[PDB]
């Protein structure tokens, strides 16, 4: 039914579709391949910023530590860090660049600042997420090889972690609002979940893309008009150099939100 709809959609796009939708207002969930591993690509940056915002509770002044960096830190996608190379940036500025632009160098500077890759994995365990695993730095974590467990999570686990962080009480209200705000002001997701949603709902989201035409989006949606919704949509294809399919994420989103 909903299965056959999602199964036909993913078949028509030559790939595998991973979906978790949570409605905290009713508690209900919707899963499709919700316990299968998918390469998370840049959507891990949501967990990264949440880890910094988490620490900003213990250390308030963290959001203002100034980070100097070097030409050697720059990557192909580093719009904000490239611009500020000769001046450096604050931890809060790196978070915003990381979430709202998917700046790869900003992400790497934040990983190092948190205490390395192990620190991100530790943070996920600390909120009860046993599926998340970060194995590489940017941009290597986007290889997305089929059935490769590195840099993966499951849709259900990512949805549960986002729900706890953006809507649950894993963060204090200001941190939570800051995270929602960064998500809400994301500029990279106009053609994904935001497209398939009602046009007056407000959406906050983090995209990801990788090889194998991997196209990801994770979002909190605020209906005007009801209780908030967490939607994870992960999509990966069979051909290594396939074009991304943001339309498929749009189609999956309107198929899912039809059930509400």
């Amino acid at each position: 039914s909903l299965d056959k709809q999602l199964a036909a959609l993913e078949h028509s796009a030559n790939g595998r579709l991973g979906i978790a939708m949570i409605n905290s207002g009713a508690g209900t969930k919707i899963l499709y391949r919700g316990a299968q591993r998918f390469p998370f690509c840049s959507t891990f940056k949501f967990m990264l910023a949440a880890a910094v915002l988490d620490q900003s509770q213990s250390q308030p002044n963290l959001l203002n530590k100034h980070i100097n960096y070097h030409e050697s830190d720059l990557l192909s996608y580093a719009p904000i860090t490239r611009k500020n190379l000769a001046c450096g940036m604050t931890v809060s500025e790196l978070c915003a660049a990381t979430i709202q632009y998917s700046d790869n160098t900003a992400a790497n500077l934040l990983i190092k600042e948190l205490g390395g890759l192990a620190a991100v994995n530790q943070f996920a365990r600390s909120i009860g997420d046993q599926m998340f695993r970060l194995d590489r730095w940017e941009p290597d974590l986007n290889t997305a090889l089929p059935n490769d467990p590195r840099d993966t999570t499951t849709p259900a686990a990512m949805a549960a972690s986002m729900n706890k962080l953006v809507l649950g009480d894993a963060l204090r209200p200001a941190q939570r609002s800051q995270l929602a705000a960064w998500l809400k002001g994301n500029t990279t997701g106009d053609a994904t979940i935001r497209a398939g949603a009602p046009t007056d709902w407000i959406v906050g989201d983090k995209t990801g893309s990788g090889d194998y035409g991997t196209t990801n989006d994770i979002a909190v949606l605020w209906p005007t008009k009801g209780a908030p919704i967490v939607l994870v949509v992960y999509f990966t294809q069979r051909e290594k150099d396939a074009k991304p399919r943001r339309d498929v994420l749009a189609s999956a989103t309107q198929i899912i939100l039809s059930q509400i």
